[PDB]
């Protein structure tokens, strides 16, 4: 009669919480999803080690299409639980399938983990002075989104910070890369001209947030476009006017130049 | 030798991650603040024997002032723990202390946990779609802070939704509910008159995310202001233009009167 919906966290298997591990195996029946993003720093049989019981991973369509079919027929007769990366709920169109749940007479429950939007502290950026955020996407076919620049712009404009989630192409567990989103950024400044982002622009990069060793740089869009941030996942986030708190953490432990002290201040 | 910030999630001591909670248990220190936040399910002895440690809680003042005369010293030459509630870098000044531990030749790591800036995906409100947040302050005296009421006007106008953390003055056991924090606006919009908040606006509580049953409610200020919502700690949430998936959430989940289905466009 109960589904829970449990975190995996940022990174690796022991991103998950003690409260959604300990659920997770006094549950009858574990499902998992890895198509909203993705665990890297671990693997399905590690997570499943972890918990103790087999975990039946489900795809887009399982979920998007037939999570009353799959999912909760079980839970309607046991303890399920439906296991997301990062926190439930976030960055994904999850919060529907309660929906489904309360419709099938079943019980739901959320058991929260950390999300990158909580996780992107670590930059030294205060969490209240972001603004709207947006994914950058890869141009594919016909289609060449741009949405992104127009909320980093509306941001800035009001001094906020514009966290930037980055592709993945999930079932292919390609990651969208730090240095990639910079060209893509570049580009659409060459065709809108807003003077939004530049080789000027001053940004911060976090990759594998979660992990103990975090890959945290800022610095101009002329100098890091080209720099190695590591493995992925990759974030970028496009601060606005700093405070100078932020600014000397962002030189002190993102080796930022000493420049935004007296630029981007 | 080494300083780890670790996060101790939103309700109780299940709420910290697996990867927090070994680390913890390997530490030789073990120091922590509760005045950032409020952990309503759970306490200090729990947690102390949760991680098998004895901890030390120091006050504002302790770490503000002090920190580097209190914690750094034992990092240097031990593997030492520093607690908080929720996510350890979310709406505090936290971020500012790996600055010092640098400086004092410390190496410092975070550790990642739930925290109320992600949880609230658990309204249903899309995450992406908030705008800068802000802090309802209590009043001092004759000192009437307002400026949260300006970031509500400023995403408002963008259509974006509000996040609006509420006050906590620990040592005197003060915990501003959802109803303080609407009093509160409602004065303000007296004041300034901006149209901003009123008895008809739209407004989202989430009280006690990370425990099971957390209070999940939506209506119009003139019918919330005066429920209850149970005990602290409650946030407070302003919604700018709301997407149809967003009020179908709020009406099936968050009980929301179902005249916000029919969303104006
Ligand atoms: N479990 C919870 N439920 C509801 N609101 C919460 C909450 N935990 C924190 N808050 C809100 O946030 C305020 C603390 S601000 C510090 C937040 C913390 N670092 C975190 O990551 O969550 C509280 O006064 C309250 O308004
Ligand atoms: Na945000």
């Amino acid at each position: 009669m109960v589904l829970y919906f449990i975190g995996l966290g940022l990174y690796d298997e022991r991103d998950i919480t003690v409260k959604g591990l300990e659920i997770a195996k006094k549950c009858d029946y574990v499902f998992a999803e890895f198509y909203t993003s993705l665990m890297a720093g671990t693997t399905l049989g590690r997570i499943q080690k972890l918990i103790g019981k087999e975990i039946r991973v489900l795809s887009r369509e399982d979920v998007e299409l037939n999570f009353e079919n799959i999912v909760l027929p079980l839970a309607k007769e046991n303890d399920v639980a439906f296991l997301t990366p990062g926190d439930p709920l976030v960055a994904t169109t999850h919060a529907e399938l309660r929906i489904r749940a309360k419709r099938a007479g079943v019980e739901s429950y959320v058991i929260h983990a950390p999300s990158i939007y909580s996780a992107v502290g670590i930059t030294g950026l205060h969490i209240y002075m972001f603004g709207k955020s947006a994914t950058v996407a890869y141009p594919e076919g016909n289609w060449f989104p741009t949405s992104y620049y127009d909320v980093i712009k509306e941001n800035a404009e009001r001094g906020l910070h514009t966290l930037l989630f980055l592709d993945i192409k999930a079932e292919k567990r390609m990651y969208m890369t730090a240095n990639e989103a910079m060209e893509l950024l570049l580009k659409v400044e060459d065709m809108k001209k807003g003077g939004v982002f530049t080789d000027d622009t001053l940004v911060v990069v976090l990759a594998r947030a979660g992990s103990l060793n975090p890959t945290i740089r800022a610095g101009y869009v002329k100098d890091l476009i080209r720099e190695d941030f590591g493995d992925p996942p990759h974030i970028l986030i496009v601060p606005g006017k700093l405070h100078i708190v932020e600014a000397e953490y962002l030189v002190e432990i993102a080796g930022a130049p000493r420049e935004i002290l007296r630029v981007n201040v």
